[PDB]
């Protein structure tokens, strides 16, 4: 009853395997087998472990000289890596994430290549760039690539597996992209990895398209292409302080060794209360990481990669409760020898997830310099304030519209504004602000006003003839 | 008459330039507007004019700091609401009707 | 200060436990909540906040027994308005706002 | 043990400080007041669970109704005396003078009632049964303006006051304006009022200490046939009327037996853990109705001794411009406690029903009760059992405002709830039925327009009716 | 302290240097044995006496605490 309701739910993809493309043919059952080698794992399925003092260094102390001198040519030997498999539904929009308008209007992926033009135009060096994208989201990116042409960057694209949805009533398949994990399967898979070590390279970058501050550092790169004393790198984990602003996702402790990936879904009924502080974690996962391609190429001939089972259950819309079986890309510091992260200042990770974060981002509290940005002094402190736009703000398209320009913020520390709520040209929003329209009523803020730290309610139109 | 749509030279005042067009601008104020120390309090700073055409303001209003007013700027509210006006607001050929207060932090 | 986000311990009082991040999650009430007879009028039962991080009240608002205030808790009555929470309730990151009459027996 | 004894006699030198500016006459009363307040003072500073009472103490009303009727002469009457206890304005119904003198039907005041019942008594059975108001300096000299209209009438009519105690300081611990140590006061502002001794005199033997709210407590036969000529013998001495309780009077007190004889507990001397029992869970269907039936002989004996043990009620109490104020009272029932052979009867809801506010006063000037010399009670055809719940809100509390509110009482035989709320009028012969919910938001107004017949309905709005 | 019109009440908290003379209770501190004042206001909740201060018990100190959005103007102690 363990594998014998199994070999019946194997005979069922050689029922779908029969309808292939004929060419397109030899890549499907190269996924469903990978897919089944994970089903197998799927049904089957410490704590000692204390995190040290000396793995996780600070940011600061890589940081201290510091930049490498020669030549360098320490860059002609990293390839950098951006994930672009989300889709952008829950922004309002139709097909890829990173050809939303960002900036001015430079969209997410252009602030890359932006950034790496002017690494290749700066150092006389060439850096490639690999686009990680699932089957949503490629058509799409495809067609829009024409435009880089003639940019000193090199642009590669590749296509994560096709995995199908497995019911949580009934576990029969009738489509979904395997997380993140999936990189490295079908990036050997595509043979872009032997590519790549194969013209000098020997690490990768990944990052993602989502993370803004995802630029690529030149101190950390400095600690691995020609690293200080000791062996090493395999698989370095860009890692954060938390916020009370995410408060869970699991944390690098470690496990017997070697350094793992730790979720929350992973552990005991006994101890989801013992993780996430009292702070004997105060590690969080960037999901910024460099990695000795070198070393994936023998890992994943051995198949010795293996990652947790991640299973998202949902129904949505109309149709029943399914399973999608999912591994993630720090779900392997286990597998790779001599494996150890870093500690990096939060100025490294403001992923753009909502409307609100585009507000933040595209305000004169960034700077844009040739495709990164930054928090441009003079602003007073260092914190990165709130914003918590309505649910009449949540499509871009009107967002877009409810801004006839992006206002001054420079000395602004939270903002709130729920209902139909409207700005004008040249505002300046300083302090604590809140705007609040009630079910019906609007509020207009008219151009050129200032709300320093003030409570705007009441229902107020403003027409013009 | 103490816009900065007169300016003052010793003892009379008369319509300075730039005010590019003849014209002199139409101002009807509400009776809530009426007792000059009640008009003073009401208008946080003198607002600024210049492009005026015609203000019209019936209702409990209040301006804040450098209002800019110019061509029709009409505020109505009704009876019972008041609207405020925020500091540095800049008013082009508007209609303003409704209510909001706006309250210290 | 009188919440529980404080332990008294020998007169002298201190930020408790298990407040996860130690810092002060400012508040900031209303016009009506400014005269410490009022203070008292609108609350006695000064609510649950160790999990609270921002909290701003305005208008008629007052407050039952044993009230958990959890993240961002605004609450806003207009003039004219009034909110009362019920006695117990928990808000947890929410924008309260509108008209609550809980008249009684 | 060191600081207590004087912080005790700072206070007695305090009063002395007092009397001394007290009126030529107005010394006697005075001076013996403040020696009751050095008694319950000096008993305020000093300060189970073996509770749970027998099946053989309290006796339901059936019971002894069923054996029954005095039958000589019953003229058993001239051994009982009626006190009523008057003290208690009534601001809190929003009126003028003591609520003894409130508008209740037709309009016969609260005392025109239980004189218009002490007077059917005595004449329908040629008796003269004594009525004793209990009033205090609050009641007091407006009550005794209005008696003047009971004579031509059959009953003879006392007064007596209640003590005037100071109230003490919170912080201070010291006297300050004045106040009514409660209706606990009885016993010893009885003996001392003379009319104690007077009666006993005269050949009664039990007083029926009830309220002026209390429409329901009416002088009964069958409980007296119980108390003189006795069953077996005993000859008890203290009897406390007792009702089954409703969620309605959840939190008031009950009998137990504490140490061999019954007593009394209020939820205030109850340890904080266990108030989740006490009072439901039920378990205690017992509660007091404050009507009790007492022997003079046995007041007259345990005075003279200092044995009638009541704990100390303590009141904070800060109104208005006025500080943080003690005001210590005590309880009538908690006497028991210190009675001979005591027991409860277990009555009728039908005997307590008090008015304590212009909701109830609604209700019991409707064609729901009938006015039968006297004494009213719930009428057929009002066919299922039970009394209708009515909440009139803020805006019905003030006697006056109520009375103008309605042109009619309206029709209510047939109403199971009403609940209005807020800015209402009701034109002539309104007429509820069942359930009828009325409300209105802050300052709407309805006017219910007269010949209404709302049967079921939940009302809302804002309409206002006009004229010529 | 008297009251003066510009055209033609207390003496803040300064004045103690001088009103602790005053009272004369100055000369009465130093002659028991004490050697220190600490002066904080009643205002402040977190105003308790430290003993790892102490440790460091000169001739005047002053605790002082960063800047924050929180509190735009007050004084501020540079050499």
């Amino acid at each position: 009853i363990r594998q014998e309701l199994e070999l019946s739910v194997k005979k069922e993809l050689e029922k779908i395997l029969t309808t292939a493309s004929s060419h397109e043919f030899e890549h499907t059952k190269k996924d469903l087998d990978g897919f089944r080698k994970l089903f197998h794992r799927f049904l089957q399925e410490g704590k000692i472990q204390r995190p040290p003092e000396d793995s996780i260094q600070p940011y600061e102390k890589i940081k201290a000289r510091g930049l490498p001198d020669n030549i360098s040519s320490v860059l002609n030997k990293l390839v950098v890596v951006k994930l672009n498999g989300g889709l952008g539904t829950s922004m309002g929009c139709k097909g890829p994430k990173s050809l939303i308008g960002v900036r001015n209007e430079n969209t997410f992926l252009d602030l890359t290549v932006q950034q790496i033009e002017h690494l290749n135009k700066t150092y006389n060096t060439d850096v490639p760039l690999v686009l990680m994208n699932s089957f949503n989201t490629d058509e799409d990116t495809k067609k829009i690539l024409q435009k880089y042409n003639h940019c000193r960057v090199k642009i590669y694209t590749f296509n994560q597996s096709r995995y199908p949805r497995i019911n949580k009533e009934s576990l029969l398949p009738v489509w979904y992209p395997p997380g993140h994990g999936d990189i490295y399967a079908s990036f050997y898979n595509s043979g872009l990895l032997d590519t790549f070590i194969g013209e000098g390279k020997e690490y990768i970058f990944v990052s993602n398209i989502d993370n803004l501050g995802a630029t690529v550092d030149l101190y950390i790169l400095n600690h691995l292409m020609n690293p200080p004393n000791g062996k090493r790198c395999e698989f370095v984990m860009e890692v954060t302080n938390k916020t009370r602003a995410d408060v869970k996702g699991g944390t690098l402790t470690q496990y017997e060794g070697k350094l793992r990936l730790v979720e929350i879904a992973q552990v005991p009924k006994a101890h989801v209360d013992e993780f996430k502080s009292v702070s004997k974690f105060k590690i969080f996962n960037t999901n910024n990481l460099w990695i000795s391609l070198a070393a994936v190429k023998r890992l994943q001939e051995q198949n010795a990669i293996d990652m947790e089972i991640i299973v998202n259950a949902k129904t949505l819309d109309g149709g029943l409760n399914v399973i999608q079986l999912e591994t993630a890309v720090g779900a392997a510091i286990k597998s790779f020898e001599n494996s150890l992260g870093i500690n990096v200042p939060r100025s490294r990770f403001l992923p753009v997830k909502t409307t609100s974060d585009l507000l933040l981002v595209m305000s004169n509290l960034y700077s844009l310099n040739a495709g990164s940005l930054t928090m441009s002094e003079k602003r007073e402190f260092p914190t990165v304030p709130l914003v918590k736009l309505g649910s009449s703000f949540t499509k871009v398209q009107d967002y877009l519209r409810r801004f006839e320009s992006i206002p001054d913020m420079l000395e602004l520390d939270h903002l709130t504004v729920s209902g139909d709520v409207t700005f004008g040209k040249n505002v300046s929003l300083k302090g604590t602000v809140i705007i609040i329209a009630n079910h019906g009523d609007r509020i207009d803020i008219p151009p050129g006003a200032v709300l320093e730290n003030k409570i705007v309610s009441g229902n107020l139109r403003i027409l013009d003839h």
